[PDB]
RNA sequence: GUCAAGUGAAGAAGCGCAUACGGUGGAUGCCUUGGCAGUCAGAGGCGAUGAAAGACGUGGUAGCCUGCGAAAAGCUUCGGG
């Protein structure tokens, strides 16, 4: 949520943290190409979340 | 059981008229998400903080409309339920 994530984290912790789930839309699109993705909620999902922390960065 | 003479109903290839059913065709009837003109109020401007108008892109699958713009049918906050 966004609670979450204004305790503190930081600038870096959170820059950390945008790294991370970048990696979990990388893989998302792998396997839709290949013939193994059923959760396709989980496909809309990371990229409402990307656009979490990008606000609470370009903002505090 | 005979000839001669007189007379002339049927028969329709196909058509005409009337009715009975159909086919084509989309009128009439009834109906409206759309218009049309007024009355009374607003508000009379938008743009170098990048406009009016668009191209392309965005959805779990596929074209087009409606929304948005690599943070892309959305993100954060207050308020109403």
């Amino acid at each position: 949520k966004a609670n979450e994530l204004r305790e503190e984290k930081s600038g870096p912790v959170t820059g950390n943290n945008i790294s991370h789930l970048l990696r979990d839309q990388f893989n998302l699109r792998m396997q839709k190409a290949t013939g193994q993705l059923g959760q396709s909620h989980l496909l809309s999902q990371v990229k409402r979340d990307i656009a979490r922390v990008k606000t609470v960065l370009n903002q505090q």
